[PDB]
């Protein structure tokens, strides 16, 4: 999908950019975003297009907000802000955001430029609220030393979890997309065996194999995020998450970003995660993992996205 | 298509790995080899996520008689045991094999590491009766110095040549893939000059370009392995052969491996190659290569495969 | 796609070759040349079945005189010679051609060695009239210092832009493309400041930033080469374009390449580049750079080709 | 070299990472620096073994007041504090810093992993005080769009500027590095056309080709930057700039980095640079730079850094 | 180094091939061995200068016995058979080898091919008595899981620690190297914790960080490896161990290979390692690894080498 | 050797150019040209610099009528024009020349930026009289077919035989190379059967195997640019050759380029291989290649480079 602005299904990269900007008050503020995002292939070619491979892509995310601003009495069907959680030791926060710029590619200067000249066109019209720059760490891992992405869907299965078909014509080809910035507490995680890593995720930490269903705890972040509905049929989500932090300010961190034809499936995962299933039998990543945002936002097919306004 | 298990079409890679197995009579070997191979998505990804490039696939085929065991109301058209041949001066074996794994990767530690979770995930429920580990020889050649391969059918071509379509419904995307380990005898094979060797095969050795058709000997292997139907039509394979080796042991070898949507084209194939045509105008590559192995396989489609 | 023959939308690459032909008058020489070109996938194959990549890709175009000694039953809807031009300042000639080879791959040996195999194949049958050996410039530059080649479509844009469609079935799959020698005043271009040379292409030099719509002048490269119809939708074409040059001859060149379902795309921007929207406002990379060659091809879907 | 600590002569890279802390007061504090640092190849080969290629590399500093507490015993020639400049428009300040790691791989993940494991190894003991995380910029560039680091010397020239010979035995091997974490008013830069910017730099925008000695302006970079003794004799340090920042807070920068032999030819440049020559005369970069750090550190060869 | 036979000092790479032969006692047999090893720089560049990359090695070894039938009058200071080791629980056996190939590149073609040529030149002058086909399994590790080969000296100290120096002038530039081909226990090693696998090993297994001394066991593998002299200077060996195995046979190795200068410094390993230090107290490596090859050979200088 | 100029030992590359040109007969000429290659440092890092990698390298040449218009008392001990050579139906000519530069990179663009640097410097002060693009040719082959350069010396061996020593102290790290840009008669080289090539060159073609003594012929390529001097000392060359071509003029090339410490030991190979040992027992891959160049030219070390003028 070579240099097209929301291609959601792109396999993982070496370096993404997060982007989350509130939009400006005013009605030119509204008009000069809607000008940046719907013609965001220009800056997506300007800088992509210099790198032979045309790794480079750019998924745009609109809040819900934002998007009661720019398109009244057209909006897909499960569009509303974030939901957020309250557990008795763990919250995920609903905080704000109009604006999500996904930014992948093969090299930080790629993902840096396209960011870049993003911001330059917004100016005064949009805010960065969260800005994270994601790495590949080694064999595809995040901070807590585990492979982190393994059963992600692919190819036609990917497709079908993450994009709007017939259920929502209207916005067919588009997506839902929830962000939450974790960071976690290296100390408390290091002070775990392997063993109880494991039994914390549920697949083995070097090999990153499926613990047996046996050995496979109720609570383990893996059972807790596997959504089967009464018919039996599964739900999946994509993820792109992505390891971020800084050694002066003690941050390891994980981005958690995932896109689903329809949030109910990862609003249902984040509530089996924080408040459990059983109740209480909450997700024990959360232990180690603190997520300092949460937002969700529509991705429009490229078709909507350069119609808008 | 990225770490998707039955990925038929997949382009040529640096490395591979053959597992031919037989299951258990068992009953509890039945249903642990079902969940492996069932689940082999599974141990794909587990393997395959860990490089970037998402490189890794593998393609598992099911031997006839395993199929009946696991999957008795519904069988696809042409699956059959692999049929042996006797020809004038040489023979195909029918070797034995339910399980087939195809695996390749740009890395051998990816193929290794999968093969590996395979093969413990299986444990006494079947037995490894054929392990070949296939490596890219300089640019896409054999150990007969040919580049081996090049006239494989590509993109549509090579679905409409491989895949099962509107012709058997309920087996659509699948594949029969058949197998042999051939071992050359390289002395022989050099005592050759270069231009009896391209004879042999049907192409130029270095620049690997197809003799003209006043040059092209009636048995040469590119002749004999030419499947034209009556009506004019033209039908091909997909081959994924490799070269493997061991030099305590001289074993020099070609691993072939062959997908059709139809069995009945690779096993012409082989008759022309093996018994000749005309009968005992049989394929010379056969004078310096010999079949240790001959196996078919299913390949289901990734749905019939995830439901066993 | 891979190693298929008329794949028209296959993305940049570090190297490529252009052959231009021109067909003897015999009609042996017709047969010759029908007999390559409708089996160029051997060839193509024949080299790049070598490098594991796979890159290596071939777009063969026929002109439309050769054309009509070839299919006079049946002619693509658009196909006419090269129409020349004559501006105010500028001339785009039309000269010869009859076969057109575009090759491209990640590796100069490549095209080299596919030309090699196709030239050799003809004969006496064809002559070479034009050669270009493009190469990647840095960051996707061409010699005038400008990224080139942003704002191609890609993807199903890219299909819609250069492939035929239902508005001529018979040839579906298929394109047109024109190719033009460029040649540049280097000096010249030089005496420009950065800001003088970006008014006349309308983008920034090193960032590659589209001139905002106040600050690009009516005459910018950009402006001239934007097709709106008249129901404001906008028509775009696929370029290929290469650098190539010679140093010593003091040669520095761009290859155009432009690919479009319908040629009359091309040729509107070629009108408008050299006579002028409105008449006299010309583009002004002409003053610095001109075309030595002009020749249309029809690009037949690979069916078409095959059974030519 | 591989792996190897105070790797001062490596090429650039794609990633690196600029760690630069300060000592806690305790005897404690400076014996578990001591033993990190002075065991620095450890962590160094934990990290970098992991990586085929081995680019991972790491240079330790020590500031003049920390050495102190650590080899009252010897100093090298010319270690001290870094040295404010207060110029007629631009000022450069002396910050904190006892250690600087300078650490570069082809991978983010090596260097943030390295810097992970230093800093967890440390503790209590030290502080982080200023970190950026440097990454390449297209083809070698900065921020400012120009070809950054052109001119460092090479090979043995290298060498002969950055590494302490004969005239220090005691410290032979060693160096002194220089950093200053500069930001740029980007919206001052892009108001000059680029033909000002090329005469701030002393070199073309695009092509990085040196300004001609009559075009080249006296208060240009280049020409400040170029230090000739009274014998006609070049003095030439090793720079290893990269370039850093954050959208959100408007942070665009260029780490300078830059090793000698003696500090004070890096002195000198700064002097001039700052200050101008003649007085006054001042580079117009710092009209578009401002540092936000200035440190400078002693570069212990391995056997000292091993026994310290 | 760029294909120069005798290379020990090169970098870790992604294939490797071991290969132990025996001669022949006849006398045509020590000269036809003769000639190949004489002239292995032949084959090397042979095969070698077909990768761009050169990244093709091949180091030579010469059991003792044999090399008394080639170098009769002139003998390196501590050229001997592999000392067996006979310990409480575990053993080291002496197997036969009279010459040894250790090859490496970045491709498997690369040194199945070198390989090829090498036992084909010796003919029945010499028989393959033990082949290994080394791979790099994920980021350096041996298949135990952890990474392998951390702690190898570097640059300097790799060729004070692998090559004979000055005190043995006749034989400076050469080595002396030691293979044993480890087979492993997986399931035993897969019912340790990952936390009793550190303690054996002596360094974390993911992050491969050496234990605190405090946590150090004094019978872990890092330890009982660990050799100071009186003096308190440490001595080491350069290892190119490498991954290898068959999942048919459930077969899987790691592969040995050790340089030092002075084999005493491997054998006071291989005897702590053993035997334990305090006797008794030995390496629980031995516990999941037991060695089925042992075998020693000098490593001559490349001048030594091409005399004989 | 990073970006340095007169790097003679470097391994083989992707791409090369090779640029010969004739000084200006004026004083001005001479200075402008004396100018250039004493900066070659100059462009060479302007160009390379802009690749991570640094592949890009430059040798520059120095004809023996040229030398001694900017050095005329400091003269390298063998510096003297290309010695032609005529045998019966193949000849060596002698072709002009003041200037070489041999330039080579991982890439095409850098090859041609740096002679396109170094070309708009000297200006009308040189004339290009020769201008090859040499290219990689599958696995380090020739267009004859054959693996090109596999014997050349290597590290140490490479020093020895290319670089001027204690013979020459003046001029130590200096070197002589010659080029001839030879042309193929492929036709005729395809009437030949592949072991008839193989006797030809003296190794076989796919494998690249040196053919055993008693099956070497004594003309073969191999056998003639052998050189043992009479008290048994072998003497080497070190060779750059690059294929070559164009298709539409039928011109299939190998450029031979080869520096050596004494230009006496190319010149024996030369007169072996053209005029025959024993005499008229000539190389027979002249009968299917003829030189259409042949110029000699003095490599002078860094040190002595800079210092012209
Ligand atoms: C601290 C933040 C998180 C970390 C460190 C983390 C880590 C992991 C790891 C290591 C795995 C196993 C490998 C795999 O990707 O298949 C996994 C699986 C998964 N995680 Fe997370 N995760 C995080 C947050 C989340 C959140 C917030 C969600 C849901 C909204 C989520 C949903 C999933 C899903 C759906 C899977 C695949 C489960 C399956 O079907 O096997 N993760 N995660
Ligand atoms: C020792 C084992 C074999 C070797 C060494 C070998 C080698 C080759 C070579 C060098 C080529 C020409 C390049 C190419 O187009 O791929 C070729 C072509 C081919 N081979 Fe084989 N082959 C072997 C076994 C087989 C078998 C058992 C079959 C059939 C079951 C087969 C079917 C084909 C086909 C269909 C082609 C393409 C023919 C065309 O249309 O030109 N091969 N083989
Ligand atoms: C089954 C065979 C072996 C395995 C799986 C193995 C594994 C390892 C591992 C995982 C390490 C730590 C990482 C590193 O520094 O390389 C290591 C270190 C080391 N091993 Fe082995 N090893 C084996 C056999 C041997 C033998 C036979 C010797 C001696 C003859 C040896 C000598 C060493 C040495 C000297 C070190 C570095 C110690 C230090 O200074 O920290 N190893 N080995
Ligand atoms: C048409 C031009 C030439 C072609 C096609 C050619 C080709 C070859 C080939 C294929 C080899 C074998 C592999 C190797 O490089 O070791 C070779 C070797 C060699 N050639 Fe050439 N060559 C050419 C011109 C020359 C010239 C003019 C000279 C001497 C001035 C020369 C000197 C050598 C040398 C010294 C060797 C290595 C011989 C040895 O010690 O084994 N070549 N050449």
């Amino acid at each position: 999908a070579r240099l097209a602005p929301q291609a959601v299904l792109t396999p993982p990269s070496a370096a993404s950019l997060f982007l989350v900007l509130v939009a400006g008050d005013s009605d030119d503020d509204r008009a000069t975003v809607c000008d940046v995002i719907s013609g965001i292939d220009g800056p997506l070619k300007a800088v992509g297009f210099r790198e032979l491979a045309g790794s480079l892509s750019c998924v745009v995310g609109v809040g819900a907000q934002f998007w009661d601003r720019v398109s009244a009495s057209s909006k897909p069907a499960h569009l509303h802000p974030f939901v957020p959680l309250s557990g008795p030791v763990h919250s995920a926060p609903s905080t704000p955001g109009d604006l999500l710029f996904h930014i992948k590619a093969a090299r930080k200067d790629l993902c840096f430029e396209l960011g870049r000249q993003i911001v330059s066109a917004l100016g005064s019209a949009a805010t960065v609220v969260d800005e994270v720059h994601g790495f590949r760490y080694f064999d595809s891992r995040d901070l807590l030393g585990f492979v982190d992405g393994t059963e992600n869907p692919t190819d036609d299965d990917a497709a079908d979890s993450a994009l709007i078909g017939d259920e929502d014509p209207d916005f067919r080809g588009g997506s839902y997309v929830i962000v939450q910035k974790y960071l976690h507490d290296m100390s408390a995680w290091n002070t775990l065996s392997t063993e109880e890593q494991e039994r914390v995720i549920g697949r083995t930490k070097l090999e990153n194999v499926e613990l047996d269903d046996d050995a496979q705890p109720s609570n383990s972040h893996v059972t807790l995020n596997t959504i089967v509905d009464d018919d039996g049929v599964e739900h999946d989500i994509l993820r792109d998450n992505m390891a971020f932090g800084s050694l002066g300010e003690a941050e390891y961190g994980t981005y958690f970003i995932g896109y689903a034809k329809d949030p109910a499936v990862t609003e249902l995962m984040l509530r089996r995660m924080f408040l459990g299933e059983p109740p209480g039998n909450y997700d024990r990543v959360l232990d180690f993992s603190t997520a300092a945002t949460g937002t969700l936002f529509f991705v429009p097919s490229r078709d909507v996205l350069e119609s808008l306004g």
